[PDB]
């Protein structure tokens, strides 16, 4: 199973200088709760900004530089590799590698923020009428999750 995880807010903001406009404790939980025991597939830039690797997943990152190594982290470097993956692989963004494998993936988990960011990266437009919600649930608000959002499960029709 192939599938996008991103969080973007309502025009579509997924990053600004490098990282992430937003803390949300909410999503990493949403993360780490889809991700854990899987495979994340991930753009060398991406990457970077995390800086280690995401335990208790298979951490791959996706780059042309062919002498690339990092402790804990398998290398790919062409788009083809991805499909001989075995398992869950969740394709982890960022902006180039989200316009790649939007056309290709089978499924699509999505946070939508309720909100409008400053941003310098951006998740390709969709239209519902290609994906089917297969699942739309509201985040809770608390004094750590202030920010109002939007769990999407979508699947290709
Ligand atoms: N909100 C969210 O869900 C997320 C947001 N983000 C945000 O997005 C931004 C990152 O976007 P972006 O700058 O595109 O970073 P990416 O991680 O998507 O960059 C991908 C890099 O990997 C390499 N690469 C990508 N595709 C290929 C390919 N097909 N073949 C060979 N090499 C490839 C390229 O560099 P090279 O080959 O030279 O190494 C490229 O620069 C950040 O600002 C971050 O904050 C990122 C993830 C999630
Ligand atoms: C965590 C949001 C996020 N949410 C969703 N729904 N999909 C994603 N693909 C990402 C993402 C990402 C990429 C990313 C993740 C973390 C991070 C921080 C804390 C704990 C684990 C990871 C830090 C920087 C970063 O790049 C800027």
């Amino acid at each position: 199973t192939l599938s996008i995880l991103v969080a973007h807010d309502l025009q579509r903001v997924i990053g600004f200088e490098n990282q992430l406009p937003w803390h949300l404790p909410n999503d990493l939980k949403h993360v780490k709760k889809l991700s854990t025991g899987h495979t994340l597939v991930m753009g060398r830039k991406t990457f970077e900004s995390i800086g280690k690797p995401l335990p208790n997943r298979r951490n791959v990152v996706l780059t042309s530089d062919t002498s690339f190594n990092v402790e804990g982290v398998d290398v790919i470097h062409s788009i083809e590799d991805i499909y001989q993956l075995p398992g869950h692989v969740f394709i982890f963004g960022g902006q180039t590698l989200f316009e790649e494998m939007i056309d290709k993936v089978d499924d699509m988990y999505i946070t939508v923020i309720e909100g409008k960011f400053r941003g310098d990266t951006f998740f390709p437009p969709y239209t519902f009428e290609d994906w089917e919600v297969a699942s739309s649930v509201e985040g809770k608000l608390d004094e750590k999750n202030t920010i109002p959002h939007t769990f999407l499960h979508l699947i290709r029709k």
